[PDB]
């Protein structure tokens, strides 16, 4: 199909990386994923927001403007007539020659993006998932949504081979997040999940779905929790852009509760079914 | 120039990284860096077992024998006629279709190498540099020297806004590593590093120096010390396949000892020479 090479919209095999990207070598970028629903994109200008503010945390200077990226990314779900499905961008501090330091600011950020048609993960939204518990021993920088995701895959390749959907990490018994993907947990009637800091990324879908708690009046407490109040919720899910509210229903095969999905997963699903398209 | 792409050597100007190379979307791989004397490879056999050793430690599996490996890395050295610099090499995981966890077991590791003319840091040896304490702030597997360096990246980039050539870090206190090298100590005759473990990176530098103050029977021990005890060392000095055995004569505005080269970095610089080519 068609990829977003900078502010081009070329044909994939026009795109061509140098090994000396700082983002091949060093990880030194940024990313955002954006679903897509019957051809229209979802919060595109929250996700937007999000990668300049990834970005400025590690003085990476995007050349464009916000609107321009917008019109790039609307310009690339028509090229690929992308239906359902997301979005894939990141940007990465430029080509030169190798150093730890920052190049000079002759160097411009690379920017890289495609689509992928991709359904809905339905059979998971309505059946629930299994999860296993995976020490977090990433880095003290997890509000950056950056490159450096060594210690994701290595969590989610350990929930692989145990058979479960998602690893949920924990930084010595206080639960964090999913390797990739928020975590909630409800108990009589309350919404928790751990508070925006260094120690998690800021999910957008995180962020709706508390909007969506606030629309049907759920009271939300944004506090840890420990691995062993995790089992004892009543309910538990994770989110994100594309798995959005999945129900997990058993962790390290201890059923949540009597691993059916909860009432109020499904009424926060009902709701946030209202802001697709 | 010439560029090892997997097990070939080509011109620069014909190697194309994909996209979705996980090197480039997950910074999933690791890499090597040797120092070339006139033409000769110092401690080229060390490096490609750390190399093997780092890939088996993120299970990625490197299809061709040390040998084969050392033998390409000889005729790269030739192709370009490099008579003292080095040679900077990684392995990724391969390219394969965005997602967290490993691809098929049909996915082949991407290889790349190139050199450079680099001559030694000769007045830095002579007179000695300044350095700055630094957070550490990186991942839990320092052990492994992978592509996620956006950690030492973002402290270098402190060192070297503040000045200083090399960044210290350290996790409370207690002194590791520094953002590429790794840190000794020198009080009352004796030689501290920090222990080898998850915590710091085992260069080959280190275990070079570690023996000259073996074969010069000064005393060495494994033990870690603070930011405190390491302004109070007699000497102290930081090395790298680059760096050799760069000595620290000042951190933060605070002199060590008297803020010149000491005795005992200079019996060691001076036993360290009778190794080099
Ligand atoms: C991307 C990501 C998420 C989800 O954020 P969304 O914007 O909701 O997709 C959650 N956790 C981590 C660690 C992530 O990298
Ligand atoms: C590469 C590296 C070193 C030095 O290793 P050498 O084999 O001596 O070059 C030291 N510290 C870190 C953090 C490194 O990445």
């Amino acid at each position: 199909g068609y990829t977003l090479w900078n502010d081009q919209i070329v044909k994939d095999e026009e795109v061509k990386i140098d090994k000396e990207d700082r983002g091949y070598q060093f990880g030194d970028g940024v990313y955002e994923v954006v679903k897509v629903y019957n051809g229209e994109m979802f919060t595109v200008n929250e996700h937007i927001d999000r990668l300049y503010a990834s970005a400025e945390k590690i003085r990476i200077t995007i050349p464009y403007t916000k609107d321009k990226f917008h019109q790039l990314l609307h310009e690339l779900v028509e090229k690929n007539e992308l239906n359902t499905g997301h979005i894939y961008f990141q940007v990465t501090r430029g080509t030169s020659p190798r150093a730890h330091q920052f190049p000079e600011n002759t160097v411009k950020p690379v920017i890289i993006g495609y689509t992928k048609e991709n359904p809905r993960p339905l059979e998971n939204l309505e059946k629930g998932v299994k999860a296993t518990f995976v020490e977090d021993i990433r880095w003290l920088r997890c509000d950056i949504k950056s490159l450096n995701l060594l210690g994701a895959v290595l969590a989610k390749q350990e929930a692989h081979e145990k058979g479960c959907y998602e690893a949920i990490l924990h930084r010595n018994n206080t639960v964090t997040e999913g390797s990739s993907s928020n975590v909630f947990g409800i108990k009589d009637g309350i919404l928790y999940t751990h508070p925006a800091n260094n120690m998690i990324l800021k999910g957008i879908t995180r962020d709706v779905v508390i909007a969506c708690a606030n629309e049907i009046n759920m009271p939300v407490k944004e506090i840890p929790f420990t691995t062993h109040e995790a089992l004892k919720m009543d309910e538990l899910f994770v989110t994100s852009t594309t798995s959005e509210i999945t129900p997990v229903i058993e962790i390290d095969g201890k059923l949540i509760r009597d691993g059916k999905v909860g009432e109020w997963t499904r009424k926060l699903q009902k709701q946030f079914e209202t802001k697709i398209p």
